[PDB]
């Protein structure tokens, strides 16, 4: 079942407005489409694309009840300027692995000023010095980045009660 067919069996279940949360994980897309990836999905709010061979991702949906986009693992290294469209209300968005080498390609990111936790595991960044700190500098939105927020504080699942 390759990527549309992943989403298509999960489809089957219920329909894409009633999926909240569908990966498609080290699945051989169709070449560089994704198609099962619609703007019908009304309430999707997770959704991972971990190792899916994906270099652009000019195939995204207007998702507009979007929350966590993973696209972790793949030749990413630009095209984020149709993030402002398809996702202008996302605040978490992994770029871990990805091509991303330079403060120039996150700039497309400022438009989202939702976005509030970057990852940047094994991502192409890691190559600049004081890369966390960069970031903070165009992208103002985003308070964690790596899981360390502002404070150098690893985000508080529970104690975060206005306390530290």
């Amino acid at each position: 079942m390759e990527m549309d067919k992943r989403i298509y069996l999960e489809l089957r279940n219920r329909t894409p407005s009633d999926v909240k949360e569908l990966v498609l994980d080290n699945c051989k897309s169709i070449e560089g489409k994704i198609e099962g990836l619609t703007d019908e999905f009304e309430e999707l709010e997770f959704l991972s694309t971990i190792n899916v061979g994906l270099t652009s991702i000019s195939n995204l949906p207007k998702l507009n009840k979007l929350k966590k986009l993973e696209l972790s693992e793949n030749r990413i290294s630009g095209d984020l300027e149709v993030l402002a469209e398809k996702c202008p209300n996302l605040k978490h968005l992994n770029l871990s692995g990805n091509k991303i080498k330079d403060l120039s390609t996150i700039e497309p990111l400022k438009k989202l000023e939702n976005l509030k936790s970057l990852d940047l595991f094994n991502c192409e960044v890691t190559n600049l010095n004081a890369y966390r700190e960069n970031v903070f500098k165009l992208l103002p939105q985003v308070m964690y980045l790596d899981g360390y927020d502002r404070d150098n504080k690893e985000a508080p699942d529970s104690d975060v009660e206005g306390y530290v």
